[PDB]
């Protein structure tokens, strides 16, 4: 911290001690939330911010380093060809993706098979020269439950079937249990906390993202107040996504959001689950045919 212009050693210790050990977090802080801090004044918060910019480079970029920024893109794979095609490689950090769809056609069984292939090292898609092994590696998931779905016996049946140890997905993820919206949305906020900690969370699930908004701004007549406090929300996971290389899913029960890419999935003839991609910014609508069964998502 001290190389930050402005920052001494009696600065750094105030920084580190209110949350802000990282230059990224610095940089793309607003001068308020600094000198909250208090000790730290406008003036040193505005020169230390331009200073962590400016040591991160974050000005105009144009030709070739459009597609080396492009490149710090990892995806995670759902182990179903046909989606993983539908999502341009897989599920992308630095985004936030929502499945949506009724009770019952899938949305859970993707959370739990995504926690279980952020263990098999082959199922993370990148470019090793912008993403580093040591950038992937020990990756850790944070599932906040929202509805008292998670079953880790499900992780484990997954797991098993592709080969890996069941135990060591549940030893590498964070369960969070939520009964509300405020839980909801603080264990998401303290999720920097566990990366603080040397927890090198890769895969955040927020199942559902908005079950506890909807009970609890039920009145039609209050739907902007839902929609502010969701805005919120939605605004801590996109940063969370980019700030620390992410894949963040969500879920949606329906009978928009803030979400980079958004599935509707409905349950097809027994096993068959059709996804459909309907919104992305650089993919075509399509749909994407798989299967549910003991192994997880397959096909
Ligand atoms: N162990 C399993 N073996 C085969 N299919 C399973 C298994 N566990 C769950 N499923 C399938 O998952 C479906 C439920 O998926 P789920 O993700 O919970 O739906 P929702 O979108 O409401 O969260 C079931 O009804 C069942 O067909
Ligand atoms: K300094
Ligand atoms: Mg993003
Ligand atoms: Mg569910």
């Amino acid at each position: 911290l001290t190389d930050l212009p402005g920052v001494g050693p009696s600065t750094a210790e105030k920084l580190v001690e209110a949350g802000y050990i990282d230059f990224m977090k610095i940089a793309t802080a607003t001068v308020g939330e600094l000198t909250d801090i208090e000790g730290i004044s406008e003036k040193a918060a505005a020169k230390m911010i331009m200073g962590a910019r400016d040591l991160c480079d974050l000005g105009f970029k144009s030709g070739i380093d459009l597609l080396k920024q492009r490149s710090t893109v990892w995806k995670l794979s759902t182990s179903s060809s046909e989606l993983d095609s539908v999502l341009g490689g897989g599920l992308e950090s630095q985004s936030v993706t929502e499945f949506a769809g009724v009770f019952g056609s899938g949305k859970t069984q993707i959370m739990h098979q995504s926690c279980v292939n952020l263990q098999n090292p082959e199922f993370l898609f990148y470019d090793e020269e912008a993403v580093s092994k040591g950038e992937v590696a020990q990756p850790k998931a944070v599932y906040i439950d929202t509805e008292g779905t998670f079953r880790p016996e499900r992780i484990m049946q997954m797991a098993e079937h592709a080969g890996i140890d069941g135990q060591t997905v549940l030893d590498n993820t964070f369960v969070a249990r939520a009964y509300n919206s405020d839980m909801q949305m603080l264990f998401a906020e303290k999720i920097e906390d566990l990366i603080q900690e040397g927890n090198n969370i890769k895969l955040v699930v927020i199942d559902s993202l908005t079950s506890t908004f909807r009970n609890e701004y039920t009145g039609r007549g209050k739907l902007a107040e839902r929609q502010q406090k969701l805005g919120r929300h939605m605004a801590t996971l996109n940063k969370l996504a980019d700030l620390f290389n992410c894949v963040v899913l969500v879920t949606n029960q329906v009978s928009g959001h803030a979400a980079t890419f958004r599935f509707f999935v409905r349950k097809g003839k027994g096993d068959k689950r059709v996804a459909k991609l309907y919104d992305s910014p650089h993919l075509p609508d399509a749909e994407a045919i798989f299967r549910i069964t003991e192994k997880g998502i397959q096909d």
